Parts: structure tokens; C-alpha cells; sequence
């Protein structure tokens, strides 16, 4: 049932935790003085989210955080990854501070420390203050570095004496892709989109600014707060594994382009101070250039790399063509493939994009180890969802999720046993929550949340964790 897994099976002092994010669990979207984010607007627009749901109440952790902390402690977790709502601190993203908001995260951090749980804090998780979107054009504007840096500065000043583990951003790739390529996330921009946009150029502008913003914030931390606070700052990048369909040159090349356009996009700048060669070759003048000083500032600017790992795909190649630019996605010139040798790569969870493929966990960790000089990596997210409409009892009986973590974790142990620098592992998610476009129709939590009463009940997987992590 534990499949031989336990704390003894991982390096001494390895960190185990669970994850949530502000908008997804806090609730009190329009109270305690909080200002609206782009997701509030988006979520309140009919047709944007399943069943027209939003995060107004969510799991209402804003009121039940202490219950939740007690829960995670009794599950034997060492750490908790959560995010800070920019607009809860700065209703307008700049200027006036919301004291009540500060009070909240103060109370949360203190209670966590009081109960022996280590805070791992994200500064940003999709929730850009609406006011900044309307006034500056959001991440399309280089001015975001200043704005984000001032925001980071206040956090370091205000919680830095107790928070020692920071993350700046969360999956800037999904922002760029879904927000500016496909236009399915706020600000819903893309070539054909009603809000305007350009899927061939904007995705790259956005990513560049994320990187610059990250570097600026880390520069500020390192020059102003690090000495006294002795903290760390990393960044969270999603990485789904890409496997060559066959052993042909063509297919091997494809899988690697996919890797480079997926994770290299951000890792090459962060580790090597430049975008991947292939991207420079293919995207050309649509890819912004880093000035030498910007590159020098970007390179080395992450104390650890958070990887959000979920799934894996087969990749098929093809002769590279000279093409009219249309989209960041089309720039890869690769073909996604379903099965190999007539077998599917793995079964699917509730989410159509989530294929259960344990060995992809190993692919990713190992690849970053081999290709990037083995930097310190943290698995910042890993888990799967159940569908909506099951009975309470069916949720609590998540045998599939139990098998998911046992397998994935076994694969993580294999990569680690082979010398990979993984410092920690975080399960997404602690609670069933607001799953963006899917609203409340997708359940990722190891703890069940009844969205009528908001009661918590731990699932089998919660108990599986409690067993596996006992001291
Ligand atoms: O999917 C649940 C949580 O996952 C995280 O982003 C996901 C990516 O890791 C994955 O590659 O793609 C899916 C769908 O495109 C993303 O949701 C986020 O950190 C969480 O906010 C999200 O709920
Ligand atoms: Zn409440």
C-alpha cells in the first residue's frame, strides 16, 4: 500500500508538502479590502468558467486556515506552499496597502510556524491586479518589472523575517500560452481574439518580461534583504515530459525541440543566460534579445527551480520548413501523438490533458539533471483530479489517486537514487478547490471539500500520505 515508500526512502531532510494558491482557495474575493484581479473579472463574465462558477467563496480558507493547518500537520507534512494575493495587499497593485490583507497572511504564516510547518510562499499565481491590467497593459509592458519589484519588496520587508523560502512566479508558460497564444485565459488575447492580440509575437513579449521581472525581484532581495533575512527565492516552471515516438533522427529532434520550446524557454536563460538555440533559429526577430547586462542579471537568479510535473507525450518529427509565423505553438514544428505501438501512453484522469504517466516524472528530473548541470530542483506540484458529481464516499475512496502518488513517487525516488538534486516534493492539492476554467468540476485535493457545506474530509490518499510520512 506504501509500496516500500517512506521518509527513509528519501534523502535526509527531504521536504514533503501540499500546495494551494490564493484565488483558488482563499475566498473573500471582494472583502477584507481586497481589490479585483483579472481572474475576478474573467470569472464573473458569463460563459468563461464551467457552470459560471468563480472564486468568491472558494474553500473559504480565509476563515478556516487554522483548521486546514491542523489538518496538514496531522497528515505529517513538513511544509505548505501557498501564494499571496497581490491585490489583497495592493487593491490597485500599487500605492495604498491593505492592512487587513497584511494581517491575514501574518496570521497564516505565524500559525504555520507555530505548528511546525514551513511556509513556502509564492508572490504570484495568475492573479494580476485588474488595475494594473487596465493602466499598464499587464505583462505586455516592460514596466511590470518595477511594479512587480516594489510588490516583492513590500513582501520581503513585511514577512521576510519569518518566510525564508520564496517563489516569484508560477508557470509563466501557461500565462503566455493560454493568455496570449490561445486566448483561453485572461486577458484572452490572441490573433483572432476580440480583445486584440498577436499569437506569433505576444507570447514571447510576455515571457521575456516575466524573466526580467523575476531577475529584478531577486536582485532587490539579494542586495537589500538577504543579508539580514538569509532567505531564498526560486521560480516555478511547468514541465511535462516529451518522448520521441521512434528512434529516428526526425523524431528524436522533435522531442528535443518540444523540450526546448517548453522548458528551455525559461531554463536556458535562468541557467545559461540565453534563449535556446533552436528558438533563436526558428523564432528569430520575434524573440526579444537580452542585452548583456539583462542576461547577466537573469542568469543564476534562481536559488532553486520549482517543477510542476504532471504528464508526458509522444512527439513525432518532420523536415523543418520555412513558414509564415502564426503562433508560438506552431513554431515548434512538432506533432503530438496519442499512442505508440498501438498502446496509449497512459490512462487519463478527469482533465483531458492529464495522462497518468509515472515514468515521465523520471524523464523530467533526469533530463534537467543531465542537461542543466543538476541544479537544485523542487517538485512544486504533482497530482490528479477526480470528476464532478460523485458521492462523498466515492471521493474519499480515491484508490486511483493513491496509485498515482505511489507510482510517481517511486519514479522520483529512482531519479533521486541516480543523483538528481531534488530538495522536496509538493502534492497538488491539499483541498479540492477552484480549478480555473473547470471551476468546481475538477477535484485535485487529497482532502475532500463539500462545496455546499464547505466541510473538510480527508481522502484515502490523505491517509496514504500520513502513513508514508510518519516520523
Ligand atoms: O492543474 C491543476 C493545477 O496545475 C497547475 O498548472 C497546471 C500545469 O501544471 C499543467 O501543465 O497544465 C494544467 C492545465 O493546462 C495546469 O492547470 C497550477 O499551478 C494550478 O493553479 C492548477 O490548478
Ligand atoms: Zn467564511
Amino acid at each position: 500500500w506504501l509500496g516500500g515508500l517512506s521518509r527513509a526512502a528519501f534523502p535526509k531532510r527531504f521536504v514533503f508538502g501540499t500546495v494551494t494558491s490564493a484565488y483558488q482557495v482563499e475566498g473573500m474575493a471582494a472583502s477584507g479590502g481586497r481589490g479585483p484581479s483579472i481572474w475576478d473579472a474573467f470569472a464573473h463574465t458569463p460563459g468563461n468558467v464551467a457552470g459560471n462558477q468563480n472564486g468568491d467563496v472558494a474553500t473559504d480558507q480565509y476563515h478556516r486556515y487554522k483548521e486546514d493547518v491542523n489538518l496538514m500537520k496531522s497528515l505529517n507534512f513538513d511544509a505548505y506552499r501557498f501564494s499571496i494575493s497581490w491585490s489583497r495587499i495592493f487593491p490597485d497593485g500599487e500605492g495604498r496597502v491593505n492592512q487587513e490583507g497584511v494581517a491575514y497572511y501574518n496570521n497564516l504564516i505565524n500559525y504555520l510556524l507555530q505548528k511546525g510547518i514551513t511556509p513556502y510562499v509564492n508572490l504570484y499565481h495568475y492573479d494580476l491586479p485588474l488595475a494594473l491590467e487596465k493602466k499598464y497593459g499587464g505583462w505586455l509592458n516592460a514596466k511590470m518589472a518595477d511594479l512587480f519589484t516594489e510588490y516583492a519588496d513590500f513582501c520581503f520587508k513585511t514577512f521576510g523575517n519569518r518566510v525564508k523560502h520564496w517563489f516569484t512566479f508560477n508557470q509563466p508558460r501557461i500565462v503566455a500560452l493560454l493568455g496570449y497564444d490561445q486566448g483561453t485565459n485572461p486577458p484572452k488575447r490572441c490573433t483572432k481574439c476580440a480583445a486584440g492580440g498577436n499569437s506569433a509575437t505576444e507570447p514571447y513579449i510576455v515571457a521575456h518580461n516575466f524573466l526580467l521581472s523575476h531577475a529584478a525581484a531577486v536582485a532587490r532581495y539579494r542586495t537589500k534583504y538577504q543579508a539580514a533575512q538569509q532567505g531564498k527565492v526560486g521560480i516555478v516552471l511547468d514541465f511535462n515530459w516529451y518522448e520521441a515516438l521512434s528512434n529516428s533522427t526526425e523524431d528524436q529532434a522533435a522531442a528535443q525541440r518540444a523540450r526546448d520550446f517548453h522548458i528551455g524557454w525559461y531554463l536556458d536563460p535562468l541557467i545559461n543566460g540565453h534563449y535556446p538555440q533552436i528558438m533563436q533559429d526558428l523564432v528569430k526577430d520575434r524573440l526579444p534579445k537580452f542585452t548583456p547586462e539583462q542576461a547577466r542579471l537573469v542568469k543564476g537568479s534562481a536559488d532553486y527551480i520549482g517543477i510542476n510535473q504532471y504528464t508526458a507525450s509522444y512527439m513525432k518529427g518532420q523536415q523543418l520548413m520555412q513558414q509564415t509565423p502564426t503562433s508560438y505553438s506552431a513554431d515548434w514544428q512538432v506533432t503530438y501523438v496519442f499512442a505508440k505501438n498501438g498502446k496509449p501512453i497512459g490512462p487519463q484522469a478527469n482533465s483531458n490533458w492529464l495522462y497518468i504517466v509515472p515514468w515521465g516524472m523520471y524523464g523530467c528530473v533526469n533530463y534537467i539533471k543531465q542537461k542543466y548541470g543538476n541544479p537544485t530542483v523542487v517538485i512544486t506540484e504533482n497530482g490528479m483530479d477526480q470528476p464532478a458529481n460523485l458521492s462523498r464516499d466515492q471521493y474519499l475512496r480515491d484508490t486511483t489517486r493513491v496509485h498515482f502518488y505511489r507510482s510517481y513517487l517511486t519514479q522520483l525516488k529512482k531519479a533521486i537514487d541516480e543523483g538528481a538534486n531534488v530538495a522536496g516534493y509538493f502534492a497538488w492539492s491539499l483541498l479540492d478547490n477552484f480549478e480555473w476554467l473547470s471551476g468546481y468540476t475538477s477535484k485535485f485535493g487529497i482532502v475532500y471539500v463539500d462545496f455546499n457545506t464547505l466541510e473538510r474530509h480527508p481522502k484515502a490518499s490523505a491517509y496514504w500520505f500520513r502513513d508514508m510520512l510518519k516520523h
